[PDB]
């Protein structure tokens, strides 16, 4: 029921992305809840994981923190910011698929850059129409706009098409 | 038990073959029956062992899972489709065995690629005569199609035969 | 929970910097906290923590002292002076913001050198006033000093003002 | 002493020689034996100890078993026949011994080789027997059949035959 | 307790100097009390420390030892003996501090010297008064030998000098 | 109150001297004492140390031991002879010290040589006489044989020899 | 991926680890 | 004991090590 953080491999020295910093803080939980230690006897010990800039940042603010929740929220709050809306369409109409490269890739990619927006703010019929006028002339020859719906149909007309080529 | 995934040591990446995604099927499966974790329990700790382009997939897709089923149904769908059988039968008949491979690495192989025809539609007959066409010439000479039965005596006297 | 300091990972040379005897200081203090020593047993055991150039002074100098916050009084006072408050002022104001580092690293060095003060002598307005002096003329021209209301918003202002390329 | 098998580091392949496939099949029941896991419990959880190019096979083959022995016996059978008496005797008497080869290396191999065979059918005599026409001629000269008695005695003669520079 | 010594880190080569014996001695001495083990079962566990010519040694005088006391008192007496006065007092007087040194890195080293005269023979004031003749010319044009008196004020009004 | 030897960094391939053995067998005591592992759970998991040869020499001779005892007694007998009397007589007066050697390195090393003659064969004074007759020229033209006994002041002398050089 | 030069573990790069860094190594 | 070079812990040769010859390495 008690113990240090000093025999982990993880570090995070402070880099502004979203995978890190997620992949982090997963791992933190993990071993947290794996070892038994408890929230109030588990902050005092936090200081032993953070290495160069992310040292001098939690030597700034410190007495704003009280629990193991503010913590991880102020973490989260400095060092992943919340993209707001406009920027994530901008982003989506700046890169159409290129000659080379399976739909599969491209429709993972695409479809993870749109869950970011408010949930409950669209429509599976919307967004399909919305990722049409971005396929490579290659594919849009063949697949009619109404003959698809969901999203299953599209990579299995997409794979038929690769094939036979 | 403890109920997580925190101690295993599989992974999965982004490969395309039906080999890799069905024994990481099947391990996770085992892993989650024999250690006791419980039914509703394992679905949060799920992210954990994805990495590279399955997290992003995974990220795509959280809203339509639910329980525990769905998920492995999820990942079978999107990545083991189920191949029509023209090209199952195209790939079959394709790369004779060559002078140097054993017979049991070559049936184990041909077996297994076989099961992916719908059900119930080929006794044990028609497939073991649809198999004795691609053995090489050193294998034929010496057993006859008139001699062997079932699927099983075929491994025998072929390895007596590869004996010397 | 019994224990004493045999299992202990940190350890302290001869350096005679001041980074090192802080963070050294710190890391001890925090696990004799944690793990429950008592306040007397752990100066009986402290001698495992020495390299071999620091463990003759600590031969050297046993006996004038008795309780664990002498101690640790007597190895600050002789490997590293702490800092009086003026060279802080003075360290301060000295380099003024560069033409190229992002708002966030300023803000977090300057954070970082202001906590050392004794506490309470500077709630947060004050804080804000003094910092805002040294802002490099690429944000001073559009943000203003009628609205700031803390230093969460100033981040965010910056950011905006970083994002449009200039 | 409650287990399972998902804690054990060894693992097989597809690899179709002889020594991996005993040396697995030994440290695998010697494992089962030691931690005290149930005689039909570790049927259920075998799977988690192959590779990728033997769990289509152990998939192809499930429901032609029913009980641990038969799952060993048909891995056996399956991946490496088991030898023989005769290819045994064969091996034995082919490469008489070198003209540099130290007489203990010598005397350990041909233990390891006769040991395979089945149990009870040989004891000491007639091995050391079997062993003494191969040996080469340095040796041969001095020590006789005479007086040799047990393997203990033969190592002993040899070895203070070998430091006198031959 | 865990009656043995299987978990220490320390060790001990074939060197030979007086600082590195004696912080081995007390690292040991130490750790022997700390934890509680046994007065007498310690000593079946020593030879699991030593390395090199080290363990040599001890092979080849195991018959003298008997209990905990006289084998850190071989220890002591066959790798660093007591030191005769007068190689102490030709060391002593020799490398004058140079202009880079630090006050206290040098009045540390020349006290743990001084130590090893037989004990008794030096009182605080004749040891001061034989210190204070290799300062090097930029401390000492300021202080004064009448101003200063016991062995700590010189710590003092050095570090105050050495601020500029 | 059971374990396998599996999580060890200890293994002895089979070298024919003393120093290997002496340690191997003395780490894997002190592995088994601090695990807790009782004597006749032990032996079945002893396969797993050995490589090379060592894993030939186990395979062959296996059915002669029953208990922990034997297993020590076994690899001992094999993978390290006592010698006999005369060879150690003979290695001791074939190397005479050389000019550039300390007193304290050929001191410990002839009487490490001589530790392995069977028990209260020999008192200090005969052995102090054996000793001389090998020292190099530049010691025994000061101390003379009448004036040492124990070996305690050998060194003495030599010190004082030599830091006067 | 990257996995440490020295430690052999999955958790950071060379320039940084627990056992090369401190813990009495460099010797 | 010549650190090994892999798992650098002081107890064998780079040929043989418990991680690099199995438990699923070498990929
Ligand atoms: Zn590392
Ligand atoms: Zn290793």
């Amino acid at each position: 029921g008690k113990g240090n953080f000093s025999a982990c491999t993880h570090s995070f020295g402070g880099t502004r992305d979203h995978d890190v910093v997620e992949e982090f803080i997963g791992n933190i939980e993990t071993y947290k809840d794996v070892e038994g230690i408890s929230d109030e006897n588990a902050l005092k010990g936090i200081s032993l994981l953070f290495y160069g800039m992310a040292s001098t940042w939690w030597q700034g603010v410190r007495k704003e923190a009280t629990t193991w929740k503010e913590a991880i929220a102020l973490i989260r709050e400095h060092f992943s910011p919340t993209k707001p809306a406009y920027q994530i369409y901008m982003e989506f109409f700046q890169n159409k698929q290129d000659d080379h490269d399976p739909i599969d890739t491209f429709v993972i990619q695409k479809r993870a850059l749109l869950a970011q927006l408010p949930s409950g703010r669209h429509d599976e019929e919307t967004e399909l129409d919305l990722l049409f006028g971005l396929l490579n002339i290659k594919y849009r020859k063949h697949i009619s706009r109404h003959s698809v719906h969901t999203f299953k149909d599209l990579l299995e007309q997409g794979r038929i098409i690769e094939h036979n080529n």
